[PDB]
């Protein structure tokens, strides 16, 4: 065992589901930090020379990284791989991104078998000496993620259906609120230039009102102030905050892929009430 295979990983959620397939035989490592804003990053000459350094680098691809490919053209022999090829996407509904793939595929565990299989494919592409360890972890993994669903979704169908509205702030739950019958109001599409400006305020307020919804959150790398003016304003309460682009640091709540599905599933479910 000389030199573990090195792995760079565009965000934290790819480097510990990605790590998990890896086990032993290599070490990831994600560029951006936890908690920092994924979508509109700015690489710096340090994540230059992480990058550089990688022995393989992984994305979403699906419109995630806006920085990646002018990022990824600086770096010189290093084969990459988008980790979301195969999962059917959902059209962003508004917004000067409407109609391009929804990014946070990573939201429904059924997604994230896709994740395992194309992480497990891209490893064993390109360290074929450890393919044998790769496949019996991601096959291991892949079981924990599979068991992950039924308790999650018995939790969330103890919601009526007719109240299942997940009302956030980024339109980051759209795969999660598919798989599990939720209508989805968020303050904006996608993270980019326009974060809580008037109108979207006020229709999610409006929706909210019709509908009488009881909760509404923010997620864990952006304000959440527009959500806590939204609760303000209606009879909802501040649900706090989801996770969903980033996990928090390995001594924090959500350290893990598995801890952040489960972390936001339960905001959710306390949100109304369980
Ligand atoms: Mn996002």
């Amino acid at each position: 065992t000389a030199k573990k295979f090195k792995v760079v990983t565009t965000f934290t959620i790819i480097q510990d589901i990605a790590q998990n397939i890896a086990g032993d035989v290599a070490v990831v490592e994600s560029i951006t930090k936890p908690g920092a804003e994924i979508h509109d990053y700015q690489p710096t000459p340090r994540d230059i020379v992480k990058a550089q350094s990688a022995d393989l680098i992984l994305w979403n691809g699906m419109n995630l990284e806006r920085w990646f490919e002018k990022f990824f053209e600086s770096i010189k022999d290093v084969p990459s791989a988008v980790v979301t090829a195969g999962i059917t996407p959902l059209p962003i509904r508004e917004g000067p991104y409407s109609g391009i793939a929804n990014p946070h595929a990573w939201m429904s565990p059924s997604n994230a078998l896709i994740y395992i299989e194309n992480i497990r494919k891209a490893l064993v592409e390109h360290d074929p000496a450890h393919a044998e360890t790769y496949n019996r972890n991601a096959q291991a993994y892949a079981e924990k993620i599979k068991a992950l669903d039924a308790p999650l979704r018995e939790r969330l169908s103890r919601i009526p259906a007719e109240q299942r509205w997940l009302v956030t702030s980024e339109g980051a739950f759209s795969y999660l609120a598919k798989d599990y019958g939720f209508k989805e109001v968020y303050l904006w599409p996608i993270n980019a230039e326009q974060q809580g400006i008037p109108q979207q305020v006020r229709h999610v307020i409006d929706i909210i009102r019709e509908n009488k919804i009881p909760v509404v959150f923010s997620e864990s790398t952006i304000s959440d102030k527009p959500a806590k003016q939204v609760s303000k304003e209606t009879g909802a309460q501040y649900g706090g905050v989801l996770y969903v682009d980033s996990l928090s640091g390995e001594k924090g709540p959500v350290p893990t892929y598995i801890s952040l599905i489960n972390m936001t599933v339960d905001t959710i479910a306390k949100g109304f009430g369980q």
